[PDB]
């Protein structure tokens, strides 16, 4: 039933696995999570820009123009999407290691255990001790929105979901969107003579939306003994392989005849005459068949324009891109990796002094990155041996500039394409994304392995509801309302589909394990255990170990 | 139902003895004892090391080191394993005259009358006041391992089970286990020229396991009106015996037939000379039968090897040694006596004015146990009257030391040895024991009488749900919060199986009986009896009372 | 049906996995392997024996003597027991990671596509070539002994299994067994004056025992359309544990318990002084407490005899010593880690230019071993600081001889001692082992994991039945027939039962994995891949890589 004094729920944070059959593994994941909530700073939803002008006045710092138009509201969201809340450093091991791909199910929630308690400052002076009691009337006020009709808005963009620690209490985060608003920047670069339009725009009749949660929700009350569950909600989604490929795109099909076994291990075998090689190719005018020239069956990876900025209505914004391998040539952003920034709650260690950490996340697909300065384009009528005029080269300056190369503004992009899905990223990383309501879609998101296809699960909404003093004045700009705040427990329930790998390699596949501290080695051990003042840090864990055939 | 203002339990500290048949008793012990929890000290897993260089940097002090490893838990568990908890004094003495054997049945747990107050401290000055009043709302997390996946940890090692008196109220003991380090401590002599080692070594990454309880357990959340229990556990073991046996190696068998009854109460029997005694005998080339050499059909009893200290990884530790008996030549160690320290509330007394108390438990069995002294080994070919040569004594320097000889390194065991299994010490001892995981286990365990063998009973574990003030920042590093304590009422019930002892002798057997006081002797009833003041003392109770035949 | 120029059977080597349930696997392990098969060097039973006089004719060489007797027959044994011919090395990879524990199920066992050629050599003079025909009438004698009759004789013993790699063909062990003969050798040490006896015996009428293949068993005669299929052998086995252990005898139980948290990470967190703290110790007279004298369930290993050779009737042979780790002393004798040789069929590598190639096993468990540098022995009555006399180090010259110190003839086994069962080997090891028919049998067999209760797998017995030429005399010492041999396919089934293993674990557990080349890391991938002329090597992988909880 429920009541004070009576517990509303139980707390599960151990994660199961069920074998269903032959290689399927049925996953479930219970996290738990004591939520620390404050009255909100205001009780009124607020149409605020941030423009900074300091920043964009002067030339060439464009990329870091932060200006838009939020709504912001009293409201607060508990957001469960991110992997490092589901599961410990060593689930994902074993997950990574074991599988060959992976799919969501299904997603539980609750809350229970609600406390609410108010604040009071007794004996006023040098002492000012503060007191702390029970209000066993005060409500809580929840509001899930499972039509998917509030902006939807994932709390691991800025980092604020859930802590990644079951032993360590949490906070929400609170709730805002973006509203339209026209901005107007110029381009510059650096010391250029001129001036700086930097405008924003007035609200606009057209595309002007501001949404309520009380209009728009059925919110629930909650007093201590009250308990609210979500239904089950059911994924629609793609399963995602957890095995990564090695194959690039000349590693494609039949390799060539040799003439003859080496006589000795450190000699090197010898082919046909590429005069003489049979094969296919696309250069015209030339008898030859090399490895480099011969067709194959499609273009593994693509050159992407890189560090590439587009401007529509708002302002100017980074093109995103399709994450892939950082090549021996070591370049990261013409390959997109991606580079996360994150707090002691969700990582980092209480060790560290600064007030963020930062990792940069690489590719573990070794197929279909690029190298830029290798890449190079040939004049036409083919030949061999080009002269300077004959070859662009990824050294030479493009429209007369010496930092800009063709490979900035170059995209491959085709209908012979293919390339893989990005990995998910164990601790700090998205688990699934609403899709668009674009009618042409994205073939995929780039921070989120898993992708809706027709209604994401809601979003959870809570606040604490107002308590009034004996004054209250409807018409006063100011609110004096009684200091208070609230604690309750999160639940959750999530549930994959996976199925075990095989192995046919007579070798030894590369897997994910621990190792001695004493070297630097990424994995040594120490930096997953605790320290002597139980200081501790979640890191990210490569995914996708073991070797896939492309072809 | 349960609710605020309404009691979830019952106080039954009686023991009951059902009758089933012949001989047969079905004994059921309930305790309970009210307990005190404080919110713990810090909330975090901590991995801490206890490295004490005073002690163990100066030479020949190894046997005082105390160097390890351990994960520091916030959990505090509740253990019931001693005899102490279970019994009054009466009962302990009423089983042990009566009953030839004891085994163990079933074990039950509740938690019930759960109460959370918070602490405040009033008119802030020289008087300083605290204030007391019931949290409501406040929850105590409760965990049971049935599964044994946490490393076992038997609170009686230190002492810390629940106390031993049903009226006065007890604390857990925090959760803490051991961690894989490695050490290197060298082995040196008083005053030796030379430098030791000293050194721990950095974390494993084969050997380190760090185990949450959240992750790892279900845990439930009880409120006032809460309550909890464990289901019943049922113990598979082995009966233990409650009879000593006297019966040394050469007590067996036959004894030599005397020539005729002697004259008078004062005179001594007469046997057949030794050179024409029939009888059999392993001793070559001689032609006599002695009562000393003559073949038994066992070795009763073993020499040991004594204060026997072995390193593996971890460092320096004494070998354990199976309790016997500590012959008319008293010495201790060679026999492996045990020696018990313990505080106020499992025994002591509350007048005494020591920090701890001490008792030196010798073994009832007096069969088995090696006087090292008259131990000797003789030459072969055997020979009457060996001079210094032929035969090696316990006065005999081994490798040209003073105070080592050969009983300190020699051992006896062998496939003819036989000895009893120790006997439970009444107030201070560990009624069971998990098995050891290893594939090839030992025969006994020293400490416990009873070992379970396929799975332990559960342990039981609890905390305080942390109680956050109004300010709360999950990346800091410090945390704030309210002060809070619980109390709730623990109660189990263990059922035993025992058996009335038959009495086919003439003579009256001996008994363990309370003694007048005035006189020194042991069983002094005065020690089992309050004093003016309150002050009561619960001490060691001689246990087998009773003698048996052993063949 | 069969016949000439239709084949009996087909090839399976690959390895099969069917997930049975929750956490059982079956596991299937086909091989097959192509046997080249010579006619035995003589027809007949011989009875030989090798004296070695050379070696042991001079003083203190008595630990190589190789004096034996031996039955020699013209048969040949197929011996598949080995865990190399089973598995491909990612098979034991897979296994080893993510099993807690293994078990043999059944074998079956086939020979088909028997083929037998004649050799002639014809155009005699400097060209010599030979021609090679088909004797389609000829027959294969095969016999496999179910009863366990003959002596029973692993060919693993001298690394004479069947090979290792699916594609090579091999070679059968010529099957031999021992012969009861007495042999005298005295004992000397070097450059000792005297006389060494180095005798042999006469054959005993009480212990001689001489075996014929023909009068035991039945044989079947297998032309080229002939088949040969075992029946289904059924284990009764023991499973054995794929985990580790990592906890030493100083790791058991609860930790002290600490004053308080430590302020920093560097800092050392410190205890109740030993003198307050409560345990429970075997010393005498002494009110102390430490981590090092505390009484423990058990003894965790053992301290062995080591190089401890004793002298029955047959000659010295080495005692066999139960692995354990050889600790940060690194002393592999004492804790009698396994040292292998073996050829490039089993091993080595086709680069190699010696003979042989030589690993030594170190065991994985990291609880029992014993460092005994380390290990002493102290006096009683107990005392802190001992002096020289008091305290008997392993630096102590015992028997008054430099090298030999206590720890090589101390003994410490005992009714407390567990240790874990030693591990299988991967490339070179003995799957299972027949139990000895001894009344008092070993608690475990050294080299094999897996000991047959009852009846052992049976040998499988092969021959090429004689040709003999036109001219044939019953009566001649000297015995003229076809030059002949014959190639035929093994196959085999070998089942197992395992069990996937949990992970509680917060922190990562370690892992098998293959490592990049150029670093010299044992894990090293080339090692696993061919060379450019086909030169491959199969080295011992590591077994056991996931710790477990011992207590
Ligand atoms: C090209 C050049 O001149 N220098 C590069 C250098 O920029 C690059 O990274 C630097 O070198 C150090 C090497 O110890 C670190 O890699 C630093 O990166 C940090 C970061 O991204 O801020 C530090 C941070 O602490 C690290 N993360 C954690 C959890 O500790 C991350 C992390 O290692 C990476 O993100 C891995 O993806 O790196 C940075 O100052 C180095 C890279 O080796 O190469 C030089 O040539
Ligand atoms: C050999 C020698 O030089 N002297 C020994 C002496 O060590 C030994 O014990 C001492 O003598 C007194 C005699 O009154 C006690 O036996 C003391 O032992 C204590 C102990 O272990 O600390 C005192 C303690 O108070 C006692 N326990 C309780 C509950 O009161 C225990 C207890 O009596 C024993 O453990 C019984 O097992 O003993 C110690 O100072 C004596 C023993 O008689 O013999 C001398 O020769
Ligand atoms: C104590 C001392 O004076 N020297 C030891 C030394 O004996 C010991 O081993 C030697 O050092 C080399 C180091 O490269 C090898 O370990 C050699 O061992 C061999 C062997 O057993 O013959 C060579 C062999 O090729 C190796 N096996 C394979 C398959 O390649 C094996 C193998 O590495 C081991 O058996 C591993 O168990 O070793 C030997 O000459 C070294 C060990 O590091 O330590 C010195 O201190």
């Amino acid at each position: 039933g429920g009541g004070v004094g009576v517990s509303t729920g139980s707390y599960d944070n151990q994660t199961h696995y069920k074998f269903l059959g032959d290689g399927w593994v049925e996953i479930t994941a219970y996290s738990t999570r004591m939520v620390h909530l404050n009255m909100p700073k205001s009780e009124n939803y607020c149409r605020v820009r941030v423009h900074n002008t300091n920043d964009t006045g002067t030339a060439s710092h464009m990329a870091m123009d932060d200006a838009h138009e939020q709504i912001w509201t009293p409201w607060s969201l508990v957001d469960a999407n991110a992997w490092g809340v589901w599961f410990q450093p060593s689930d994902w091991q074993y997950i990574s290691n074991n599988m060959i791909h992976i799919n969501l199910h299904s997603l539980d929630q609750e809350l229970f255990n609600v406390v609410i308690k108010t604040v009071t400052e007794q004996n006023t002076g040098a002492e000012a001790i503060k007191v702390y009691n029970n209000d066993l009337t005060a409500a809580m006020m929840v509001a899930l929105d499972s039509n998917n009709i509030l902006p939807y808005t994932p709390a691991i963009d800025n980092q604020e979901t859930l802590g990644f620690y079951p032993w360590k209490p949490t906070i929400p985060s609170p709730y805002r969107y973006y509203f339209s608003c026209d901005r107007n920047l110029s381009v510059t670069y650096k010391d250029e003579a001129g001036t700086i339009t930097d405008t924003m725009g007035l609200a606009s009749g057209l595309n002007s939306q501001f949404f309520t949660i009380e209009n728009t929700q059925r919110i629930n009350l909650l007093r201590t003994g009250d308990e609210y569950a979500t239904g089950t909600y059911y994924f629609d989604t793609e399963p995602i392989r957890l095995t990564h490929t090695w194959q690039t795109n000349r590693h494609l099909g039949q390799p060539p005849q040799i003439t003859e076994l080496p006589s000795s291990d450190t000699a090197n075998a010898t082919l046909t005459a590429r005069g003489y090689r049979s094969g296919l190719t696309q250069i015209q005018g030339r008898n030859d068949v090399t490895e480099a020239t011969r067709v194959r069956p499609a273009q593994v990876g693509f050159c992407q324009p890189h560090d590439n900025f587009e401007t529509s209505r708002a302002g100017p914004f980074k093109v995103p891109v399709v994450p892939a391998d950082i090549t021996q040539g070591l370049d990261h952003d013409a390959n997109g990796s991606l580079r996360y920034t994150y707090d002691k709650q969700h990582g980092q260690s209480w060790a560290s002094q600064n007030n963020k950490d930062r990792y940069t996340w690489d590719a573990v697909n070794y197929d279909s990155g690029r190298w830029t300065n290798n890449c190079f384009i040939q004049s036409v009528p083919f030949t061999s041996e080009p002269n300077a005029n004959q070859i662009l080269t990824n050294r030479d300056n493009l429209a007369g500039k010496t930092d800009i190369h063709f490979t900035n503004a170059f995209n491959s992009y085709g209908p012979l394409t293919a390339f893989p899905h990005p990995a998910p990223i164990y601790p700090q990383g998205q688990i699934w994304d609403k899709e668009l309501d674009l009618e042409h879609k994205p073939r995929l998101h780039t921070q989120a392995p898993f992708v809706c296809k027709n209604n994401a699960p809601g979003q959870l909404l809570v606040r604490l509801a107002p308590n009034l003093t004996d004054q209250y004045d409807p018409n006063s700009s100011n609110l004096s309302r009684i200091v208070t705040y609230g604690t309750f427990f999160w639940k959750g329930k999530l549930t994959l589909k996976a199925k075990m790998r095989p192995n046919a390699t007579w070798n030894p596949v590369f897997q994910i394990s621990a190792t001695n501290q004493g070297t630097n080695d990424y994995m040594s051990i120490e930096r997953w255990l605790p320290t002597a003042t139980g200081n501790i840090t979640n890191v990210p864990l490569l995914s996708r170990p073991v070797a896939r055939n492309t072809y």
